[PDB]
């Protein structure tokens, strides 16, 4: 090796360097639920219409899938409200990218929750425009009055609330967040509100009709991979008035077909996707029980396809589980409020019950 | 009101320039031959067959042990996978973006270098080319020296030029990144390169601030190429700490693998490519004011006496090529055109031809 490595510490950011292994080696019986995505496949009767119909797209062999039929869809099957407008992207990161970069004016801030979805380099995900992070309070439930404080000092251009929030998994008190919204219309501060339900699983409490009730408000989810990996598809909802500005620093390329029609296929089939949405709950619901049955263990309220909870020695249970080939998420060092905090993605009932084993047995000092 | 749109606060929130720009109107290319981006089809029955049920049973270990194999990444480097040359241009920059980090290139050069970089935060310095497109040393060294860039690209070949730069240059500006003039990472990015050609790879070895960027064929199907950086693991460690999970999609890898196992065809494309890049640069610069600028990529850049006109008049002809005359003083006039297959090249030097009388 001819590396000289102080010239990766120089070009690297330390925050990125701080971080361990983001990616471990697939090893033989390692059960993964360290990240964000749903382990559940389809019926074989679905999946072998979705292959078909992907691999038809492939060849030029099915027709290309129309962004306006996309967003038409999107408009029927998620309720969009009458008079919105719907904006497509590669994954939700590519819609806060545009978002950012559209209301990258001299001075502009961007401001949201801590710890939250973005968790390194902040300013970086938001087209360098400065980030300020408002502690959440120990619980992670949603600080009002801290909230509301910080937009009056920093005056920002843009609030993110995720709904449900990444790593904590809860949703923000709605009260809390529609005074944070009608506060940033002008009687506190002057922004763009964006409630992001990227980590929000299919059929649940949206935002999307409070389209209707807020005109500095935009609503952005994503569509369902079904497990054949690559990018979600993103979308923003809300005003032409605000769409039609954002949709001006689009990158120079368009949103891939095999996402387009991986995104339709998901909803043309909302009974199925509702159907896994279910058996995630239940799932959820399961592990939370098995985990917060433990000595000293705090599981915290989720509605997301992952559970946060605190343990007494979250390095230690992390590498005990890691020892049993079961790999979860440390979010321990991410930020003062998750110390020892684990993120467990759910899986199915099989690594779920793997999971619990372990878990129970790494706890026992 | 509480519920309606503040036109106030869009004007507060919003760029000034971004209100100033017309809306976003996709254009229809329905009808037109399309010669304005970069692809390359025409594969056969017996493969295509093969690929389709490939596709239709459709691991990333065994695409990255098949894409060392095949395309020869030196001992001890490894591979880091991505949604093409882009997704791994903008997981450098967001690795990257310390405050201050800034991104170099010599321009006129591929759109995302500077994208990458506004997206990120990052301060772009472009470097120009010299008038007929080849590197300038000096400059570059000069730059270097003036603002110490963190990333540096060195396109081969280039887009939207075509030429690939002077390699004794390109080796003396990776030398200078290591401390002597400079500390920066220098990325060769190789999006643009046919097959069987002359690459960085081998050189993996001799830098060790050098990452090498290439994309492997996607047989004319539609969606994305497979897209991948080859580089010291410790270089390659850190930025798979910004790789999305799961991030690119398995049909992306099925046809990348097939790729790499039917090399032969790729040998194929390459030789067709050079046959009908010769004859649309022939044909091109048989007419008067017309200069084809020289090329080993997929398309050719051409200046004609008023690329605005040319580019109307072809369109009207329904035929679509790449208008790069505003995006930099040096391409005044410039268009790109993309070599594609015989029936289409014919079309566009006919079309060309009657737009220029």
């Amino acid at each position: 090796s001819v590396v000289d490595p102080s010239l990766i510490e120089r070009i690297i950011r330390d925050d990125v360097r701080a971080m361990g292994a983001y990616h471990v080696p697939d090893s033989h019986g390692l059960v993964k639920l360290d990240a964000m995505e749903n382990p559940y496949r389809l019926p074989p009767a679905l999946r072998s219409e979705l292959a078909a119909r992907l691999g038809e797209v492939a060849l030029n062999r099915y027709p290309v899938p129309s962004s306006e039929a996309l967003r038409a869809k999107l408009k029927e099957v998620m309720q969009v409200p009458a008079g919105m407008e719907v904006l497509l992207g590669n994954g939700s990161d590519e819609i806060i990218s545009m978002l950012a970069l559209a209301a990258a004016r001299p001075g502009a801030k961007v401001m949201a929750p801590v710890p939250g979805f973005v968790m390194y380099a902040m300013s970086a995900q938001f087209a360098g425009l400065e980030f300020v992070g408002v502690p959440l309070r120990a619980d992670f439930t949603l600080d009002r009055g801290a909230m509301l404080a910080a937009m009056a000092e920093h005056q920002p251009a843009i609030v993110y609330l995720a709904y449900p929030n990444n790593p904590t998994g809860n949703l923000f008190d709605a009260a809390d967040m529609e005074a944070i919204v009608r506060a940033a219309q002008g009687s506190v501060c002057r922004s763009l509100v964006v409630v992001d339900e990227a980590y929000q699983p299919f059929a649940q409490e949206s935002w999307m009709s409070r389209l209707t009730d807020f005109g500095n408000l935009l609503v952005m989810r994503t569509v369902s991979k079904l497990g054949l990996a690559g990018i979600r598809l993103g979308y923003v909802a809300g005003d032409p008035q605000w769409l039609e500005q954002l949709d001006k620093v689009r990158p120079p390329y368009n949103v891939n077909v095999l996402t387009e029609a991986t995104a339709l296929f998901a909803l043309e089939h909302v009974a199925v996707l509702d159907e896994q949405a279910a058996q995630l709950r239940a799932e959820r619901s399961r592990v939370a029980e098995g985990m917060a049955a433990h000595g000293g263990v705090t599981v915290f309220p989720s509605a997301a396809n992952f559970l946060l909870a605190r343990v007494p020695d979250a390095a230690q249970t992390f590498d005990r589980l890691l020892a049993r080939k079961v790999l979860i998420k440390n979010v321990s060092k991410m930020h003062p409020l998750l110390a020892n905090c684990l993120r467990v993605t759910v899986s199915t009932p099989e690594e779920n019950a793997q999971f619990l084993e372990a878990f129970a047995a790494s706890l026992q000092d």
